[PDB]
Parts: C-alpha cells; sequence; structure tokens
C-alpha cells in the first residue's frame, strides 16, 4: 500500500480545485498521536502551545511558496483544549505571487490561528555570537526547574517534554537581555524528523523570556504566547543549545520579545522577532 | 518522518471543515505517477478507462459511510486525456445516513458521478462452478484476437491490460460470457490497496463484446459509459474468471451485467448495468 510523508502537525495535504491557488491539510494535535502534547497544561489541561500554530506555519511556508520563506503576524488568541483526538484544519491561500494568507480552525468553527506566509523576502541570517562572551555578560543565573516551579503557581504545566530550558542568564534589569541554555529532551530528538522547529523546543525557548529581571518584576501573572511579528528559519533547528532574547517592552500587561535560537557555536538558526505575551483568554482551561 | 497510507488513485484525502460531511481526495492519474495508464489508449492517445472511476468510486465508499456499501448509477462524462501528470479531485458529499453524492472532476470539467450507499445490506451472490461455466461455453474467443479486433476500430489494449486471456461463448442464443481473465503479475505487487485494480476491471469489461449477440450488432467502437450498481464482497486479488450476461444489445449499446470470479467460482465483485457505446472519441 503506497504512503505519502506528512507533517507531523499538519498531517494530509491537498490543493483545492479552484482559483485562486489554495491549500487545505487535515492534522490531529490530540493527546494519542502526541504524547508529549499532554506536558503543555494549563490549569492542569493540555493545551496546545502557541509554539505549535509556529511551527504549523514555518511548514507551510515551502509547500504553498516554495521557498522556506518567512512567517508574518502569526497570532494564536483563542487557547485549543487538547483530547485524545483533536482534529485541526490548516488553510493557506495564495494572494498575489510571493503571498499566502494563513489560517489555523478547528471544527461549531473556531479560528485557533492565522498568518502572512512570505516567500519573497530575502532576507539574510544575523551574524553568529561568541558563547563565551553572551554568557559573560550575563554573570546572574536563573534555574530552569526554579524558573517552572513559579510558572506552576500561576497555573502552568510544564512537564519533561517541556522542561528543555535547563538555566538562564541575565545581568539586572537594564539590560535587556536573557541567555538561555535550551534544548530538546531527549526522548523528543527521535521524532524532531519533519519539524522546522520543534514546538517543545521552541516553547523552552519563550519561557526563557520571563526568566529576564524586569519581566520578573513588572509583567505580574500569566504570561503566555499570543503571536509572533517575524518568524524565520535559515537552517536545522536539530542543533540547537541557547536561546538569545532581548525586552523590546515590558509592562503590567505583557511582554514584547525578540529571540535567536543558536547552535552551540553561536550561528542563529532560528529567529522570532516580535515575540508577544499577555495573559489572553485561559477561562475555559479553569 | 510520519507517513500516511494512500489510495493509490485517490491519493491524499481531508474532510472538509464544514456541514455536512464532505470528502475531498487530490490524486494524479498521469502516465508518470502510473506507467501502466500508458496501455490504455483511444486512437493513440492515453485515455483515463471508465474502470478506473470505478474504483474511484468503491475506493471512496468505506471511509465515507464507514463500512461495506455500494456503488450507485456511476456514470463516465468527456473523456479524459491523460498527460505525465493529470492531477484529479474526487469529492463525496453526504446528503443523508448512508448515501452520498460521488463527483471526480480535473481542473473544471466534470468527469465521473455517482451516488455511494452504505445502508444497502445485499446478499453476496452464489458462488458457481467454474468447470461447469466452462463446459456450458465451448467455443474460445482468444484474447489476443479479441484485442487486435478492438484495435481496428481504434482502441489499443497494451500489456497492462491484456490480462483477458480468452473468453468462451456457445452462441448468440445464450445470453452469457466466461472469461478467463487475470491481472498482469507486474501490476500484482501494486494490487495492495485496490479494491480492483483498473486494469483487470477492464479486461472483464473487454469480455462483454466477445458474446456473438454483440459481435453480430456491429456496433463500432464500444467503450463503458457507466455502470448502474458496483459492489465489491471481498478482495479481488485472486480473480480468474469473469462470467458476463448481455441485458441489452442493439444498435445503440450493450448493457451487460458481471461477476468477477476466484478460481473457486466465488463471487467477489459485481458490476451490474455495465453500459457500452458511443461517446466523444473525438
Amino acid at each position: 500500500v503506497p504512503s505519502v510523508s506528512v507533517h507531523p502537525l499538519l498531517g494530509s495535504h491537498v490543493v483545492l480545485p479552484q482559483e485562486p491557488e489554495e491549500h487545505l491539510w487535515q492534522g490531529d494535535v490530540g493527546t494519542e498521536a502526541h504524547p508529549w502534547l499532554s506536558d503543555h497544561r494549563v490549569h492542569q489541561v493540555a493545551v496546545l502551545p502557541g509554539a505549535a500554530y509556529c511551527e504549523m506555519a514555518l511548514a507551510a511556508v515551502t509547500p504553498v511558496l516554495g521557498d522556506t520563506g518567512e512567517v508574518h503576524d502569526l497570532k494564536f488568541h483563542d487557547m485549543l483544549l487538547l483530547d485524545d483526538a483533536t482534529p485541526v484544519w490548516v488553510s493557506a491561500a495564495v494572494t498575489a505571487p510571493g503571498t499566502a494568507e494563513f489560517g489555523v480552525e478547528t471544527h461549531d468553527r473556531t479560528q485557533r490561528a492565522t498568518a502572512v506566509l512570505r516567500g519573497d523576502v530575502d532576507a539574510e541570517r544575523p551574524a553568529a555570537h561568541s558563547i563565551d562572551a553572551l554568557l559573560a555578560a550575563h554573570p546572574n543565573r536563573v534555574d530552569g526547574d526554579e524558573l517552572r516551579a513559579g510558572f506552576g503557581t500561576v497555573g502552568i504545566g510544564h512537564g519533561a517534554a517541556f522542561a528543555g530550558l535547563s538555566e538562564a542568564y541575565v545581568a539586572t534589569a537594564a539590560e535587556p537581555t536573557v541567555v538561555a541554555a535550551v534544548a530538546l529532551p531527549g526522548p523528543l530528538r527521535s521524532g524532531q524528523r519533519g519539524y522546522t522547529v520543534h514546538p517543545a523546543l521552541l516553547d523552552a525557548c519563550f519561557q526563557s523570556v520571563i526568566a529576564h529581571p524586569e519581566v520578573q518584576n513588572i509583567a505580574s501573572g500569566m504570561l503566555l504566547p499570543l503571536g509572533v511579528r517575524r518568524l524565520r528559519a535559515y537552517g536545522s533547528t536539530r542543533n540547537v543549545r541557547y536561546c538569545l532574547s532581548r525586552i523590546v517592552k515590558a509592562d503590567s500587561f505583557g511582554v514584547e520579545a525578540d529571540l535567536e535560537l543558536l547552535d552551540a557555536d553561536g550561528t542563529v538558526l532560528l529567529s522570532a522577532m516580535g515575540l508577544q505575551l499577555g495573559t489572553g483568554n485561559s477561562d475555559k482551561a479553569e
């Protein structure tokens, strides 16, 4: 019996028999299909992390526009509670050469994410960093287990699959940067085939932003990802070992940050600019 | 990297995010994807055989209607000329419990239509004695000679479509034909995934033309136009025979009922009301 390879989250792919060019995927993000998703919980129920939408959008660029390109204005404002099976439909409609409107939805129909896919931006990779120089400039350690314990006090539960942040390094609240040691947990390394970035790794990077002292001081309570202004992968992210983040804005309502995922040599493998963290609507999880 | 099994012709399958329940497949019936389709030609152009639409419809029943079912009123529209890549979209929309409207289109031109039914508790027809069928149809018609005849009117069956070894008939007064027909060996490794391999089913359709009454009318080019009722009862991997019954044969066309049999004479697939005629070979 023949078979077709599929992205682990997007699932089965068709192009619709119409104009303009439009793509449709049907996937399953349930915990039976992806047991590691049981390890991202809000108020003790499994909820799809925002990092998963980021991966979906990233994975859609090549099939739709023919290049890995980048993703603009990704938003995900309606938390998805997971079941053993949780079907998702992903859509991409080409509006002009190099640009497509992207959507994710679940069955009553509920929108889960929107973005624009871009194939025409020839942005170049940011320059590499000296990991030693980054660490020297951020002398104060924040323990990953303690950071996750803090998350737990406000109802966000990261199990083993989402515990990839080992430690973060900061200076003071006046220096806007954080350097974190982060890696995909060992047991997930076999299954990261097919991902542009494994959502459990990307989420651990998002977590590291909260270690920043300015964020700790001012952005009080549940901070969850709500969107990302720009995402671009520059190569495989299999080897990510650090995340360098910059706090762009932080107030009582949330945080805006720019992130670079780095290999252990300091090479930039993925950029996420304008990550938004905020309270969101966790009312359904309650 | 994960993968998903797909039907060899229907291809990738999704359910649309809407009500009522509707399925969409996107496949490719081009000769690069399926080199064996190069071996069904009309005036030396590769053309999708009607038998392929029959398989698409049969294959769609279970995913849509959850279980065993059958196909009603399958009709083939403008004949589909094949290229290296020929995308096809198959649709099935549930209109009531146990019933769905079925369509095949290229892009837009409708290629086939049918109704899928899941709520028909049909009984499997009784098995036949192959030996008794053969004893009653003593007159052999050689498959190569039959295919040479088809050639004279522009229908070209290459190796993949040469599965009819011989047909056996009595006289024009007996409405039946018993054919020895098997999927050619090279295709038997791909047979996995098909309810019925279209190259096998087409060879069964060909056997109808061996009937003396059909021969007597001398219609010329006879191509499949539709099938009133298709039902599979088990795997067709071991089909070796086809018993056909001429229902009507005149200047307009031919209607026949077919049963695909294994060597034990067990009925594995029924195709009732096969319609053969002229169409639009232009």
